């Protein structure tokens, strides 16, 4: 069977879109440099340690969900300078997204995530993204564009032996879900910086850990339309971080108001006809 | 042809979602007592007044849509005691959402706008709301439950003359538009405190002032799923005024964390598994 298309960040970036329109999905080569992967695990590492199970009793919103050998840390523009200033400003993720979302309008992160699986992680059920906070994406027509789609980026590497993610090439256009099987699958065999880009009717799931011995992690972006509500808030944080970002990189976060694609578009999250970031005059590039 | 089927906010309270389900528009008598109207009244006066053209030229977000002898004012919480408390913590409004969300899940405020228009004001075109901010409720399948609804609450007398609301009933389930005429129309007569509830897909349009004289005004309740991003922002709100909100009243502002009916549910706006309203300790009820 027919491998997932993979595609240079570089030379390839017009393609990358109508790929996994196509194929519902794409492995981007270095869609972030090694120093860049470096950095953010370097300021992630320590969050990934602290966090508990995803389900711990001690949690307001529990993940019932995750394994008790996943941990998953988000909201990560306080903790990781590489991640609010390099990966939120990623050309290549800018240009994916508005050849995605062009139809819809304005685009935000409705989660940027570090996962990391522990040695003997077992597979995930094959699954569409998703479903778990956003119902409403089930009521959506079979033919509609995508309002979500996944950067499975890869933190160390992607292997058949240590759980690489599965995907079924061409399911993202399937309606009847009965030749779900693994037998369906191929493998996104990744290098640390390559991304398996996704839709959310792409039918995946991360794989078998079966060495007993590595630890693979992944940072997962979540870039979806700003009609849909993010998976996380970054409400709580502080005003010098927010006013450290780009306005791009702000209005990614939710701190700033959001545009439709409706020819007299009207907003999101205005304010009596004005802005967020006008009304509060938030800053913007104000280093610390 | 026949009326618009008219309930008693007291005695037929669980009849109020059932009969829009079925006609696509319901009038609640007394859905805001005269007290509540007054207050109400009072408070967003001079904020109606002071309010500019909806394209003025001064707006970051200028709405080209209302015409020029419309007044909208919109982020009602700080400006209105009435509001914030009587209405947010409405017993009517909250059954009636609950009643119509509970397949998706939490539900809060997209926008709460009082709609003022002058004399000899135009007729609305025919319309379905939502379309100048939300084009994804278009890709949604025709029988999916209604991801919004909108309380017009009359904050002062609707009639013929003066331009009361027009609605087709039954206009909610059609797919092909070409009957749409102000011949398939019926009226909303109203008293101040009466409330005609429509869905997102009830087509309607704010009727012709005919006086030159009479001057209406609205309080417009979109009432949607936290699943999509309101219209309006309560980010710019001061805190002492958000604290002295019920923890309902914080949640339908975007001042908590929100829930999907996902059996298991991951939530929306959280923070590393934890709630907004928990990670910024926001206190409730604490009067100013
Ligand atoms: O672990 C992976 O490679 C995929 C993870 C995933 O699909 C998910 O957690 O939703
Ligand atoms: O003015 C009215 O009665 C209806 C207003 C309306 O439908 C709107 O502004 O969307
Ligand atoms: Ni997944
Ligand atoms: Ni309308």
């Amino acid at each position: 069977k027919s491998q997932i298309p993979r595609l240079s960040a570089i030379n390839d970036l017009h393609k990358i879109w109508p790929t996994v329109e196509e194929h519902g999905a794409a492995i981007i080569e270095s869609f972030l440099s090694l120093d860049i992967v470096r950095r953010l695990n370097e300021e992630v590492d320590p969050f990934v340690k602290i966090e508990p199970i995803p389900a711990a009793k001690t949690k307001d919103h529990p993940n019932h969900v995750l394994s008790t050998t996943t941990r998953l840390v988000n909201v990560l523009a306080p903790i990781s300078k590489a991640y609010r200033e390099d990966v939120l400003n990623s050309k290549v993720l800018h240009r994916i997204c508005s050849d995605a979302f062009h139809v819809y309008g304005d685009y935000w992160v409705l989660m940027g995530a570090v996962m990391e699986l522990a040695p003997s992680n077992p597979a995930q059920p094959l699954h569409r993204d998703m479903r778990f906070s956003h119902p409403i994406v089930e009521y959506l027509k079979p033919d509609a564009p995508a309002t979500s789609i996944n950067f499975l980026v890869a933190l160390s590497p992607f292997t058949a032996e240590n759980g690489a993610t599965h995907v079924i090439l061409g399911s993202h256009k399937w309606q009847n879900l009965s030749n779900v099987s693994m037998d369906a699958t191929v493998r996104a065999l990744m290098n640390p910086g390559d991304a398996l880009l996704i839709t959310d009717s792409t039918i995946h799931c991360g794989g078998a850990e079966t060495t007993g011995t590595e630890t693979r992690r992944l940072l997962t972006i979540t870039m979806g339309i700003s009609q849909l509500t993010p998976l996380e808030s970054n409400l709580a944080v502080p005003r010098p971080v927010i006013e450290s970002l780009t306005p791009l990189a702000q209005r990614l976060l939710g701190w700033a108001s959001q545009r439709s694609a409706a020819p007299r578009d009207i907003g999101l999250l205005t304010i009596r006809g004005n802005s967020i970031e006008k009304t509060m005059n938030l800053k913007a590039e104000q280093p610390l």
